[PDB]
């Protein structure tokens, strides 16, 4: 009952992104979603973290329905967080601004307040010493761990990862994928669109494989990519791993 | 009238002075490239400038201006003074287009319709309108910084801040961006550009400023800086692939 979707479509002019996704993930899953691009991951993702809207079909995020009257869309928004393939940062102040900026204008905490949890939270990524560094200074590595301090600074029920490694160098990967498998292990509900094999099948509960906007086959890790049972998954797999 | 000025300018963060004193005189139109080792002060010069830090000593003045005077005028430079930053210039939540007129709507009140006219044609005049609906996690290195570029750009700056736009990016895209500002100098922008760039800075610099310890060492036009260098840590720096 954390995500619920249902025949969701979206389409973008007359091309059709999303064709009928089903999805239901509830608390504590960790969720790896893979495929090429154009399969509409990302517009996927964007959809449950209302950044983008839908055509057909409906979400409810925790409950909450999203395309229903009475709701209070800005509710569900904070208690879901999103890491993006590149950004997370504000380049014009400190990594300790960055992460404080939602926590005190969102939730009115005093600064006091808000500095002591983002300092926690930057110790816990190994990165207590960058606050009050600027962006400019962070490795990619680095950048990314406090990417993800900063959307978990506002304490959300639901982590969404768009590609959250891709745009890394090999070297940096595991930095950062070892923050999220912490998160993984301590029961957060997540989705992540990942092509990184490895975490997949230490910490993904399941699968999703996303192919011209339809959610082609699903299963637990190494059901899916060890015995692909169908066709197109097959094919993307020898693609890539 | 002079774009901007600063005297005797010093910067310290606790006990650990950054900007040692500094002074430079910009008028308008000109062009000034600010090359240095990494810890030389040359970002935090550039946020003193964009009121984006505040400054102990000395007094700075962008376009009359002066940047801590009483009954401020100091949100009117902010609109003025545009900056492209080495990395993390673009919100990845949302659009291109949506980028760009993010701030011109909010800040200066523009219409939807106004506003997304003028960034489409400044996405032409990176040769990114394409690009217009796309987001950020699409983009390369090259088409991201031209975008970001577009976006400071859409608040009809008086001063554009480059804060090494291109170190971060793989030698290939370095040049769509070089070129992108090659062009906005050719029409007369007001530049202060940090890079490490020296064929940018000769072919568009007026000036290039050699900062080493939160001091200006040398200065002077980049023919006579690139070539003669007069003092040995400027000689030092740039031995650094030559
Ligand atoms: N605003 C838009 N207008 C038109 N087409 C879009 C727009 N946004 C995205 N698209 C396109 O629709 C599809 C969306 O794909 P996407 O959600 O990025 O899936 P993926 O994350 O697997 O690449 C792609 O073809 C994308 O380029
Ligand atoms: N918040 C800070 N506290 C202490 N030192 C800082 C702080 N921010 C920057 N510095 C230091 O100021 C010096 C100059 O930084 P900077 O302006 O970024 O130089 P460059 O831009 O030439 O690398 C460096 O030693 C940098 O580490
Ligand atoms: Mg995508
Ligand atoms: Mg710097």
């Amino acid at each position: 009952q954390m995500i619920d979707v249902h025949q969701l479509k979206k389409s973008f002019g007359s091309l059709e992104v999303l064709k009928g996704i089903n999805v239901h993930i509830r608390e504590g899953e960790v969720v790896v979603v893979i495929g090429p691009s154009g399969s509409g991951k990302s517009t996927f993702l964007r959809c449950l973290n209302l950044l983008e809207d839908f055509d057909e079909g409906e979400i409810i995020i925790d409950g909450i329905n999203l395309k229903a009257k009475d709701t209070n869309l800005n509710k569900v928004r904070e208690e879901v967080g999103m890491v993006f393939q590149r950004f997370n940062l504000f380049p014009h102040m400190t990594v300790l601004n960055n992460i404080t900026l939602a926590p005190m204008k969102v939730r009115k905490w005093p600064r006091e307040k808000a500095e002591a949890k983002a300092m926690e939270l930057l110790d816990k990524v190994g990165l207590k010493d960058k606050a009050h560094a600027y962006p400019d200074s962070l490795s990619g590595g680095q950048a990314q761990r406090v990417a993800i301090a900063r959307a978990l600074a506002m304490e959300p029920k639901i982590m969404l990862f768009d590609e959250p490694t891709s745009a890394l160098d090999p070297e940096m990967v595991g930095e950062v994928l070892s923050v999220m498998k912490q998160l993984a292990n301590e029961g957060m509900t997540m989705v992540v669109v990942t092509h990184e094999m490895g975490f997949a099948r230490e910490v993904g509960d399941r699968v999703l494989f996303m192919d011209g906007g339809y959610i082609i086959e699903e299963g637990k890790p190494e059901d899916l990519f060890d015995r692909p049972q169908h066709e197109r998954t097959k094919a993307f797999l020898s693609k890539v791993f």
